[PDB]
């Protein structure tokens, strides 16, 4: 994603899509139900995690993530789900651009994280910033309650990172932001 010409002999990404967005992945009500469950697990002191079968909304997240990945069997085959994390962000918080996987070359972990499906459970207020930043792809995503972002982290074949999906949550300027992260590992 450079205006100036640069030759590119890098590996391709599934269907040429580094990220995909789905509105209404969860309903507003489902988001609030899950936020409240996470608060009761000690979210606010900021992150907490769920077991499979602990919560119905979490179970829906994994269910629908699998259904999405069923449509990508030409790109991925065997994979494993991590437990779902719920995390909160508020103004004046430290942030940093990173990859969700191991930045490896010849020694890639067999259980590399291959992708991430994140769900915005609560969005910042008006003029609240807190965008998801993909600086290398030169795009941000405005949080929206109920919306999911799926993005690739590593090549299922080589397990090397897609450096294109370097990302951060930018500072929240007003209100708060809560997300659920579903990480997807190779087997
Ligand atoms: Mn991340």
């Amino acid at each position: 994603h450079m205006e100036g010409f640069e030759t590119s002999d890098r590996p391709g990404v599934c269907d040429g899509k580094y990220y995909e967005k789905i509105d209404g992945f969860l309903s507003d009500i489902e988001c609030d139900v899950l936020i409240n469950a996470a608060i009761k697990k000690g979210l606010i002191k900021e992150q907490t995690w769920f077991m499979p079968g602990e919560h119905e909304v979490i179970d829906k997240i994994q269910k629908k993530t699998r259904e999405f990945l069923n449509s990508k069997k030409h790109c991925i085959d065997k994979y494993n789900f991590e437990d779902v994390q719920v995390a909160r962000y508020k103004p004046g918080q430290y942030y940093y651009h990173h990859y969700d996987g191991d930045d490896c070359d010849d020694a890639c972990p067999k259980d590399q994280r291959l992708a991430t499906l994140m769900v915005y459970l609560k969005a910042p207020e008006e003029g609240g910033g807190g965008e998801t930043d993909f600086p290398t792809l030169k795009t941000k995503i405005k949080p929206k309650k109920g919306t999911s972002i799926f993005f690739w982290v590593a090549d299922p074949v080589t397990r090397k990172l897609y450096k294109e999906t370097l990302h951060a949550g930018l500072p929240v300027k007003s209100g708060e932001k809560i997300i659920a992260n579903q990480w997807i590992r190779a087997v």
